[PDB]
DNA sequence: GGTAGACCTGGA
DNA sequence: CCAGGTCTAC
């Protein structure tokens, strides 16, 4: 009982619960769903993984959200409930994004109301950017697995609950060590292995270290895309997804041939500039500013929405 | 200078 | 043998 994952239902005096409406988040939409990669449902309608440095379980009935943390055992402290709120980016009301979408676009208009509760995670820049490295030509399952062992190798242990060791995501010191290349290949990261490796060393060792990556966030989204693309292994849709999922730049749209059937399909999209009939350089940057002029400063955000449904 | 092909490797 | 992302040879 005091051993394995906990669940609200088996020990009550260790949960305490933030006021979350379901409309507001749902767990089961955002968790698995390509944001994040740390996140697994150890048992019904509960999820374990790291935040903010420590080990959480997140379940929620209705009108709330209720957390516990494994650091002396006892219920999340005020500060800690606090973390989840900014990782959950709460203050961001759904009700109103969805309203403002809906009401600009008829076609999220019915779409839309069968998949509430979708919003984007507040992560740490640096397991975006080699996350989403893995993520080329990949997909969830494959990336899940892959970045879990990266962490097992290379990440600091934090805490076993039942036989799942959680582990803290690699520092870049971690990742620009000696031979991670060779180490990363054994683990199956093909090709990816190397983008790792060469993007760790330069952002150390030509970009100014950590900090450079992190005042990304006070950069404009075009100032803070451009930054990215310098690094190896990180295109437009990787600077796209790290500007959207850990820059705060929530009207970057990551384009894929994924939103591509999603335009043609949805809304009959054609490329107008770009003289490409498919994919290319200008015509996903073409189709990115189509839904940022459709959706607006949110259009990131919209995309997630949709993609939910999609699925 | 916009556009094939390789990169790893698991499915085709 | 080649994606579906990035990088590079014409
Ligand atoms: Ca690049
Ligand atoms: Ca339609």
């Amino acid at each position: 009982s005091e051993f394995g994952h906990r669940t609200l239902a088996s020990t009550p005096a260790l949960w305490a619960s933030i006021p979350c409406p379901r409309s507001e988040l749902r767990l089961d939409l955002v968790l698995p769903s390509g944001q994040s990669f740390r996140w697994r449902e150890q048992s019904p309608a509960h999820w374990s993984g790291v935040l903010a440095d420590q080990v959480w379980t997140l379940t929620q009935t209705e009108e709330q959200l209720h957390c516990t943390v494994y650091r002396q055992a006892s219920r999340p402290t005020p500060d800690e409930l606090e973390a989840v709120r900014k990782y959950f980016q709460l203050d961001v009301t759904l009700a109103q994004l969805y309203h403002h979408w809906g009401s600009v676009d008829s076609h999220f208009q019915e779409v839309a109301q069968k998949f509430q509760g979708v919003r984007l995670l507040r992560q740490d820049p640096i397991e975006c950017l080699f996350s989403f490295i893995c993520s080329s030509c990949n997909n969830i399952a494959r990336i899940t697995g892959m970045v879990e062992r990266l962490c097992q190798a290379f990440g600091p242990r934090l805490i076993q609950l039942d036989d799942v060791t959680y582990h803290g995501f690699p520092s870049l010191q971690a990742l620009a060590g000696p031979e991670v290349e060779a180490h990363l290949r054994k683990l199956g990261l093909g090709y990816r292995a190397r983008y790792v490796s060469a993007s760790a060393r330069a952002i150390l060792e030509e970009q100014g270290g950590l900090a450079w990556l992190q005042q990304l966030r006070e950069s404009s989204y075009e100032e803070a895309h451009k930054a990215l693309c310098i690094l190896p292994g990180v295109g437009t849709k990787v600077a796209d997804c790290i500007c959207l999922m850990a820059l705060d730049k929530p009207q970057a749209v990551p384009v894929d041939v994924h939103m591509w059937h999603i335009a043609q399909r949805d809304y009959s999209w054609h490329p107008t500039t770009s003289q490409a009939k498919g994919p290319s350089p200008q015509t996903n940057k073409e189709l990115g500013n189509f839904f940022r002029s459709l959706w607006g400063p949110y259009a990131g955000w919209a995309q997630a929405v949709l993609f939910s449904a999609d699925l």
